[PDB]
């Protein structure tokens, strides 16, 4: 009578209705608090992310192979109970599994008898009596997995992930500040190109970081990192093009940071960096560079040999003016330069042309420049501005900008 009444609450239409997308643009459907999952879920035949929230031991119907394109499953604190023509169609169709727990036995035991199974995200502890990476031995019948994010609290990592990394490409394990026993143990991540320690507290980085040719993202965060030191043996690994070093105790970048030429995406921030070099900027393929929350004295005028680079971030920083080789650079797009103590901008800045949105809540910018208001890319959406010096400007100015808005 439960189930069945379910069934008659919830219909199809209020679920269309609440039908969302997740990050990855794909339709996802967010139960939370259900006494169980309704047969209008399973008469879809087009959903790809069944997302299962806090839903007391469900036992899920066959007609789940009806939603044809269905490739994740989310689920949290629920306990699964399946059966074998669901299981097919997750055989032979779903490449997605996103499981959070608080207990092995919320855990179900069917999960590790996929065929086509891709990603992977266990979160919840996975270490128990019998139970450490017992609960999931049959990773290894899973020969397909390419992300496996972990937030499990976790002290050591199993042989036999090393051994489907020969597939696998993204390991993120979050353990809340517990440190594993690496030991040299990750060599066989040839596929892995996303490497990614969340709050590790490593404070060292070991010899398998920079042994492994794929790897292109490296994020030390929350690793209190007092000093980094080995970025020199990272010339043998061809691939790395992005190095966000943020959220770090970072003290000082050496000099020889001038080295590298290759990166893009060079998000340094939230650390403590007394000021940027010009060595920094030798890196000519820079094209996103972020800097917030550092202890930077001055802005030098070498931020300006960055032709490609798009945002630009040293928000909450020591920062009093931005020199005309900055505006030289066409391709500025999003500069977050708020809470800040700049004096004000050069005229210079008309050579800027593709500014999209600025920050300026805060600093000490005296009166807006009308360069400000001729980036044609920036509208009012992307100037978050004062409003009285924006007043400031002449009032045509002010209504072509208007007219850009809403014609």
């Amino acid at each position: 009578l439960r189930q069945l009444n379910l069934n008659n609450e919830w219909t199809l239409d209020k679920l269309r209705q609440r039908l969302t997308k997740n990050a990855q643009d794909k339709l996802e459907l967010h139960l939370f608090m259900l006494s169980g999952i309704p047969d209008t879920v399973f008469d879809l035949v087009e959903l790809e992310v069944l997302k299962l929230e806090l839903i007391p031991d469900v036992t899920i119907p066959p007609s789940i192979a009806q939603l044809t394109g269905l490739k994740e499953l989310w689920l949290y604190h629920t306990a699964a109970k399946i059966e074998a023509p669901a299981l097919a169609f997750l055989r032979e169709n779903l490449r997605a599994l996103h499981i959070k727990f608080t207990d092995i036995k919320e855990i179900p035991l069917w999960i590790y008898s996929l065929k086509t199974l891709e990603e992977l995200h266990l979160t919840g502890n996975l270490s128990a009596e019998n139970n450490r990476y017992i609960v999931i031995d049959g990773l290894r019948e899973l020969k397909r997995l390419k992300v496996l994010r972990l937030k499990s609290n976790l002290s050591k990592l199993p042989q036999v992930v090393t051994d489907v990394g020969v597939h696998l490409q993204k390991l993120s394990i979050n353990n809340e500040g517990t440190k594993l026993i690496v030991l040299n143990s990750l060599k066989k991540m040839v596929n892995l190109t996303e490497l990614e320690l969340i709050r590790c507290d490593l404070e060292r980085i070991p010899h398998s970081i920079f042994s492994l040719h794929n790897l292109q993202e490296i994020d030390l965060k929350d690793n209190n990192l007092k000093t980094i030191e080995e970025i020199i043996s990272f010339q043998h690994l061809h691939r790395l093009t992005c190095l966000k070093l943020w959220y770090n105790h970072i003290a000082y970048i050496p000099i020889q940071i001038g080295n590298l030429t290759n990166l893009e995406r060079l998000y340094l921030n939230r650390n403590k960096i007394e000021k940027i070099p010009t060595q920094l900027f030798y890196c000519r393929k820079l094209r996103y560079l972020d800097l917030s929350h550092n202890n930077l004295t001055f802005l030098p005028a070498d931020i300006g040999l960055l032709q490609n680079l798009q945002n630009l971030a040293v928000t909450a920083n020591r920062i009093e003016a931005l020199p005309p080789e900055l505006f030289q650079c066409r391709k500025l797009r999003a500069l977050h330069l708020g809470n800040n103590v700049l004096q004000s901008l050069p005229s210079r800045v008309g050579e800027l042309t593709n500014l999209t949105q600025i920050e300026l809540r805060g600093n000490r910018l005296e009166c807006l420049p009308v360069e400000l208001g001729e980036c044609p890319l920036l509208k009012r959406s992307g100037l978050v501005v004062e409003e009285d010096l924006f007043s400031t400007l002449p009032p045509e100015v002010k209504e072509r900008l208007w007219r850009a808005d809403k014609e």
